[PDB]
């Protein structure tokens, strides 16, 4: 009976966030590489973050040397990712 819990909170990160489409939202705890997991999901979802930049739904910039908890809390939950530029 493995068990091991005390803090969890619930991310929403939206890759189109489109009118078609439901929205992209997962679960995750505070004591977590935000950027990690965001940039992992997000390569998922065709929404990479080496190229691409993360916002949330006002638009604003982020903090990736943060927690799961430090971004939860600043912004709140609902999250998107885009591009902020092109090349080729």
């Amino acid at each position: 009976g493995p068990l091991g819990s005390m803090s969890k909170v619930s991310f929403k990160i939206t890759l189109t966030s489109d009118p078609r489409l439901p929205y992209k939202v997962l679960s995750v705890p505070e004591s977590t590489p935000f950027t990690a997991v965001l940039k992992f999901a997000a390569e998922e979802f065709k929404v990479p973050a080496a190229t691409s930049a993360i916002i949330t739904n006002d638009g604003i910039g982020i903090n990736p040397a943060q927690t799961a908890g430090n971004v939860f809390l600043k912004h709140g939950s609902e999250l998107r990712i885009i591009p902020r530029d092109r090349v080729g």
